[PDB]
């Protein structure tokens, strides 16, 4: 019964179809946190697995890119995942609310996600959901790195073992070896990080159609582009780097260590352009708003 006796409950952050997320107070210390409430009534066998593993994963995973976990509460009917509370919002509404956006800030951003995806995969975690909404940001006053969210989706993998663990994955980021059903492992969230990174430079999404299943025959071909105009003020380098990541062949793909070696990424003042994007953010703009529906 820890978490009623000793945190009041405040407004709601966000909410699914099987959790929520409140922000709260601990009565004590007076500090604020997130807390991810899952009903654990009727569970399953299957259900109580996953629930466990979503808190053995946040339990193992500590870096200055990640959510933190604070304390796993089970009460009855209720389990708590209490988070150290980030203020800053969401990654893709800061960058619309900038009057300067450049691929040197791109490379920034995508250089603290890979950080995190990086360390996922040195402990053996496939995240398997890296899209926008888990992307959020620390407070401005501190720091305002990047904080990777939600592994409720996340498995634990060892060593390369590859496998088909199940669909999982939002559909604009899928990879092309999950729409086959074929085995899969790390280069997932590479994959995702090719999508994040493109969408990062232009304000659109590589792959796209409103008929879904011409979205994943697209996907699967690996077809996106760089049309001009807007690709023609990007630098190659960055191009470089979308080419491995976003390569249909999982085993060819860039891996998170290797990305963070990329000369886009690790000599960011003399490859990266410092133009403002402008046209970037526009997009972007309507990329948010279609995202909330
Ligand atoms: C879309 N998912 C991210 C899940 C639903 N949550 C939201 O939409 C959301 C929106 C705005 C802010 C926050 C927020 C602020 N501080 C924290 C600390 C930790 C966490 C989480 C850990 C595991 C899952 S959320 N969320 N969190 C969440």
């Amino acid at each position: 019964t820890r978490f009623t006796d000793e945190y009041q409950l405040f407004e709601e952050l966000g909410k699914g179809a099987f959790s929520v997320v409140r922000r709260c107070m601990k009565i004590p210390t007076g500090q604020e946190y997130a807390a991810k409430i899952i009903n654990t009534k009727k569970l399953s066998a299957r259900d109580h697995q996953k629930l466990e593993r979503e808190a053995r994963i946040c339990r193992l995973l500590k870096h200055p890119n990640i959510v933190r976990l604070h304390d796993s509460i089970s009460e009855e009917g209720f389990h708590y995942l209490v988070f150290d509370l980030v203020t800053g919002g969401e990654l893709f509404e800061d960058i619309v609310a900038r009057e300067y956006y450049s691929e040197a800030d791109a490379s920034h951003c995508i250089q603290q996600i890979l950080e995190s995806v990086n360390h996922c995969h040195l402990n053996g975690i496939v995240h398997r959901d890296l899209k926008p909404e888990n992307l959020l940001l620390a407070s401005k006053s501190k720091g305002a790195a990047v904080k990777l969210a939600d592994f409720g989706l996340a498995i634990e993998v060892q060593g390369d073992q590859q496998a088909w663990f199940g669909f999982a994955g939002t559909p604009g980021y899928l990879s092309p070896e999950v729409l086959r059903k074929d085995p899969y492992g790390k280069p997932v969230d590479m994959w995702a990080c090719g999508v994040i990174l493109y969408i990062l430079l232009v304000g659109y999404p590589p792959f796209w159609d409103e008929d879904q299943h011409r979205l994943y025959q697209q996907i699967k071909a690996g077809a996106y582009d760089f049309p001009s105009p807007e690709w023609d003020t990007v630098t190659p380098e960055a191009k470089d780097l979308i080419n491995k990541m976003l390569t249909i062949n999982p085993a060819k793909r860039i891996t998170a260590s290797e990305a963070l070696k990329h000369p886009w990424i690790c000599q960011r003042s003399t490859v990266a352009s410092m133009m403002h994007r402008q046209e970037t953010v526009d997009c972007l703009k309507k990329f948010n708003a279609r995202r909330k529906l």
